[PDB]
């Protein structure tokens, strides 16, 4: 199961992982993407955000930083442990596939839920509508992502691919990782009863591509 | 002015572009375009369109075979007398710039309205929001355009460019474009009144990249 393959990668990469993100290992994050990600956020004013696939917890702080409520949810145990190590805040262990089926209580009613870079896998239809159910009514989902244009790597079609790590500091294993068409993610806001009310190309001023795609999805 | 450049340009090429279109000289519209935005336009079973920069009117003849009655209008002479010599249907002669200020009348309770390849200028905002005037409530505008990203050429960013034809029969001047990003065109859409209901992205089985961007947005 290409799933599991995936969030065991994750397990394995983990240390590799905190060492990236803290350290400042990836170019395109300090440059435009954690920028663009907080500034939508921020944007919305929200007062409890659920941050989906948090990792070792950069957003939650960087919204903690600012008042607000974050709370965090992940898989891996060494990201969990990392991200309450380094704050406050309340971070939950749980699968996709437990919150997809609502078995791991990570509260409710939340203004805003993001996910950053946290989506990787294939059957997400189901994930983001039980997400929609911890939206309170006009809460939104923003998710920023891989661009689709920019990592097509000459084949433009849904399907799985594997990253080696090859540019990042550190060792790392493969993972494994779905590649979806802008089409159809749109197509899984749709079919998760979600709207989307904003879309952006986050991109350096002195980048020819963009380095992310960046969409806001309304509960309705 | 590259907009009145573009459209000179238009008259220039007219006679080629009859030629291309009509003797089936461009194979993305015989595989995959053509079809996509006649699907798209008969999935919505309107009763009257309107098509904005209809050309030598081959939409037109493929709605009327279809009993959909379809007005077209052009801002080329040839192209729009070629239209009317080809068949039954009403052709306006008018200009963007004319029907962005409402200067020509081309009717109007038009349950859809499509543009395909049509909107190559830079300053779309007021000619959709005319377009929108001219749609009953809940009526839709479908734009086929290049694909954002197939078309970057390693600069993503919006621009003027120009098109040499150099991969098309006959002999052809060069026309001034206006290259925009995917957020630019939602960008445009939204400032219109427009809302996007539907993004699909036409691509041949064999094809490794989409052929155009195919949008649908509804009036509200
Ligand atoms: N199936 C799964 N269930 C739970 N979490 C998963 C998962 N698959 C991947 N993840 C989590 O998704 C994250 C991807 S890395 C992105 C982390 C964070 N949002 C940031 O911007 O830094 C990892 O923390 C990983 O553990
Ligand atoms: N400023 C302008 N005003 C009116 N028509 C314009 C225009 N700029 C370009 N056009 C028209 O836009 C068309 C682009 S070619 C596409 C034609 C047609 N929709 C088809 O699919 O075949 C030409 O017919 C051209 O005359």
């Amino acid at each position: 199961n290409p799933e599991d393959a995936l969030l065991d990668s994750w397990h394995q990469n983990a240390q590799a992982w905190i060492d990236a993100v803290r350290h400042g290992a990836i170019e395109s994050r300090r440059q435009v993407t954690d920028q663009a990600i907080l500034l939508a956020i921020l944007g919305r004013q929200p007062e409890r955000v659920l941050d989906l696939g948090c990792g070792e917890g950069w957003l939650l702080r960087a919204l903690a930083d600012r008042g607000i409520e974050a709370v965090g949810v992940d898989g891996d145990r060494t990201l969990v442990d990392a991200a309450r190590a380094a704050g406050a805040g309340e971070v939950h262990l749980a699968s996709y596939a437990q919150l997809a089926e609502a078995k791991v209580p990570v509260g409710k009613d939340y203004d805003l839920i993001c996910a950053n870079f946290a989506l990787l896998h294939q059957d997400i239809i189901e994930l983001l509508s039980a997400m929609r159910t911890l939206l309170v009514p006009g809460g939104a989902l923003v998710i920023q992502t891989l661009h689709p244009w920019s990592v097509a790597d000459g084949d433009y079609q849904d399907g799985w691919r594997e990253e080696s790590f090859a540019g990042f500091a550190g060792d790392w294993q493969p993972m494994p990782w779905y590649f979806r068409t802008l089409a159809s993610w749109l197509n899984a806001l749709d079919m998760a009863g979600l709207r989307l009310v904003s879309l952006q190309e986050p991109q350096h001023p002195q980048s020819a591509v963009p380095q992310s795609l960046l969409m806001v999805a309304e509960r309705h």
